């Protein structure tokens, strides 16, 4: 068997809302210590990383490695629900079927199970993160949002600039120019709100709004977000967990 026991269903619901819209499938792998699963954008150009730690459950035994291949429309139905508040138990078996998705009331007075039929996906999992990046750069992720939402009002590209202490946010369209300039800090009445960065070398690298957009479904994970940038790999944008990640891998245009 597996037996994933969130205490929140909450969380569980959240990180699909990360993938939610970005991507249209999704492969969890679910090993003896913990989850992953990667989703990749139609286009190629965001990748979709999930870790879930074994701490991260209440419970959690996994015998054997199971590859679950979920729609994420199908599985987002199952989830959003009123019941945010019960212990979903993800439950499967060896050679699996469907997945299962149990409910549990607090009082054990409403169990509602789930049989999610699953998808056969080719497993081709992607390790692009880099060593190093030219800059990284972190934040409140709601701060981020508020940018990213911002500038999208304006083009569907929107630039990074990094330089010596200066973080600056670009957008250009037809209605007139936007940037948002940030600059690093440090904040004691909320340290969870500060300003980290770390410039290797300058950046300057454009994204899609689109994407960006997408990426920021996130904020809703982590009080804060890590953005690594590099002009040789894909933008690295992580929120972290309370054991594990979610990553967004967003690939920059060349000239659109």
């Amino acid at each position: 068997m597996l037996e994933a026991k969130f205490e929140e269903a909450s969380l569980f619901k959240r990180i699909i809302d990360g993938f939610k819209d970005c991507v249209q499938l999704v492969n969890f792998q679910c090993k003896e210590d913990g989850i992953i699963a990667q989703a990749v954008d139609d286009s190629r150009v965001l990748l979709v990383s999930l870790e879930i730690g074994v701490e991260a459950f209440q419970e959690y035994r996994c015998d054997h490695p199971v590859t679950l291949g979920m729609d994420l429309t199908s599985l987002s139905k199952i989830l959003r629900r009123g019941n945010n508040t019960d212990t979903l138990t993800l439950i499967a078996d060896n050679t699996p079927d469907s997945i299962i998705l149990l409910f549990e009331d607090t009082k054990k007075d409403r169990i509602a199970e789930y049989s999610l039929k699953l998808m056969d996906i080719d497993a081709d999992f992607l390790k692009i993160e880099e060593l190093q990046y030219d800059s990284t750069l972190s934040l409140p992720s709601s701060e981020f949002s508020k940018i990213v939402r911002d500038l999208s009002q304006l083009s569907d590209s929107i630039n990074i600039m990094i330089t010596k202490e200066t973080i600056k946010f670009v957008a250009d369209g037809d209605i007139g120019s936007g940037s948002v300039i940030i600059k690093p800090f440090v904040d004691m009445e909320h340290p969870e709100t500060s300003i980290k960065l770390e410039m290797d070398q300058p950046v300057d690298l454009t994204f899609g709004a689109k994407y960006l957009l997408d990426i920021i479904k996130g904020s809703s994970l982590s009080d804060r977000v890590g953005i690594r940038l590099s002009s040789e790999a894909p933008a690295l944008f992580q929120f972290d967990l309370k054991s594990g990640f979610l990553q967004f891998f967003l690939a920059p245009k060349f000239n659109d």
